[PDB]
């Protein structure tokens, strides 16, 4: 039901992807998205101390030099509070999800966004998720590179019949 999405290293893409490449980080959690989007005043303001407890998750913002906590806070505000009700189980889930992502190639990994690299003739995956979705910037007929891992299709598991 919830979509889990993350960023992948790519020196060819400006921002978080380049920062991950430079720091030797392969996968950085973006969010865990239930169907319901939060609106209005959050029930708790996420502190830097709470958000720093999501170990390994890099901020997408250049303002924090891709560390913490703009992306982390935006995720709690837009997807967290109204669905998890309390910050503690949300931090634990996000931390465990990132800990799992840091181990290597997840059991379910599907391309979201690509940067086609002419030199290697590969779709370099910049964002991926745990379920298939329509692709962005991925050139048809080309193999996929998920933080170095070569996959023939957009997912590391068969989707179709
Ligand atoms: C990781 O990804 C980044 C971005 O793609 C790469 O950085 C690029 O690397 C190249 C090669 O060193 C750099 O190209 C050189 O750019 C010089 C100037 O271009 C502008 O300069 C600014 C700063 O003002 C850069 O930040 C901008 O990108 C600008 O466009 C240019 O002078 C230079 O030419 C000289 O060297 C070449 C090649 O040797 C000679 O042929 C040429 O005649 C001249 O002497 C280069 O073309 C490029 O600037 C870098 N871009 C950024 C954004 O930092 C890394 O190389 C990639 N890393 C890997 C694989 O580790
Ligand atoms: C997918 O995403 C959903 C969110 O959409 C996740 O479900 C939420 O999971 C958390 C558990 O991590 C649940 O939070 C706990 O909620 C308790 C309140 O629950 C009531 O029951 C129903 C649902 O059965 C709610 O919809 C109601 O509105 C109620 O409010 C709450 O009491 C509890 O807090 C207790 O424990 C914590 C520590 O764990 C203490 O800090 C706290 O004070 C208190 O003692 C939790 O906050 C939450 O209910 C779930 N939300 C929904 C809407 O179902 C799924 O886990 C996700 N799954 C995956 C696989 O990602
Ligand atoms: N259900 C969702 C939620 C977010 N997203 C993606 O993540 C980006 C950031 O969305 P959020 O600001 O809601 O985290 C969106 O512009 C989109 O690229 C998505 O594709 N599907
Ligand atoms: C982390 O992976 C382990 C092993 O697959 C699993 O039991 C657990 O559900 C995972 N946690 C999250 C938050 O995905
Ligand atoms: C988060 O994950 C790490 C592994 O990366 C773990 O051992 C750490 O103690 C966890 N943090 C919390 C706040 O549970
Ligand atoms: C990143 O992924 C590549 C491809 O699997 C791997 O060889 C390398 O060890 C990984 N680095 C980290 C820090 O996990």
């Amino acid at each position: 039901e919830n979509i889990t999405q993350w960023n992948l290293q790519d020196n060819g893409t400006e921002g978080i992807q380049r920062a991950m490449f430079q720091r030797g980080v392969n996968r950085s959690l973006h969010g865990i998205w239930p169907e319901k989007i939060c609106t209005g005043v959050p029930s708790h303001l996420a502190t830097d101390t709470e958000l720093k407890a999501i170990h390994g998750m890099m901020d997408a913002s250049e303002k924090t030099n891709y560390t913490c906590c703009r992306l982390q806070r935006h995720e709690w505000n837009k997807h967290g509070w109204c669905n998890w009700y309390n910050i503690e189980p949300w931090i634990l889930l996000m931390n465990k999800t990132q800990a799992n992502l840091t181990e290597g190639q997840p059991l379910r990994e599907c391309a979201v966004t690509c940067r086609y690299d002419r030199d290697s003739d590969l779709n370099v995956v910049t964002q991926a998720r745990d379920s298939p979705t329509p692709l962005t910037g991925c050139k048809k007929g080309k193999n996929f590179s998920f933080a170095g891992i070569l996959v023939q299709g957009p997912c590391n598991f068969e989707i179709a019949v």
